[PDB]
């Protein structure tokens, strides 16, 4: 897989940012994860964690997997990196998302995120508390 450039247009919630990619505005949805929505428990904390991570980053990058690159809503599907740190992975690691929506051929980082969730679950972090 390879990292490609984008710039933050706006942090939306745990699951999504609007990013500019190849010069065009797009909503991106994070592969392999599910954060609580805003009114659910840890929903606000997930959005704050993502917002801070992507807003403080000097460099935002997107990384597509082998399969579908846009979902049925036209959202880009990618792993998102903030100064080289994967945001998808860091949400799970922190107990602010679960590994979810693991589809065949779009799941290269499945095992890496499942390990992160195991540790968050072991530390009883947030969602796992
Ligand atoms: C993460 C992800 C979601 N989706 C679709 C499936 C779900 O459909 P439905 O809207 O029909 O449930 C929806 C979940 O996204 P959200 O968790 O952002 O709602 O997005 C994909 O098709 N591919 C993906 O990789
Ligand atoms: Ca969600």
């Amino acid at each position: 897989l390879h990292k490609e450039p984008a710039t933050l247009i706006k942090a939306i919630d745990g699951d999504t940012e609007k990013l500019m990619y190849k010069g065009q505005p797009m909503t991106f949805r994070k592969l392999l994860v599910d954060t609580p929505e805003f009114n659910e428990k840890y929903g606000p904390e997930a959005s704050a964690f993502t917002k801070k991570m992507v807003e403080n980053a000097k460099k935002i990058e997107v990384e597509f997997d082998k399969g579908q690159r846009t979902d049925k809503y036209g959202r880009g599907l990618a792993y998102i990196y903030a100064d080289g740190k994967m945001v998808n992975e860091a949400l799970v690691r922190q107990g602010l998302a679960k590994v979810a929506y693991v589809y065949k051929g779009n799941n290269t980082h499945e095992q890496l995120l499942r390990k992160a969730e195991a540790q968050a679950k072991k530390e009883k972090l947030n969602i796992w508390s």
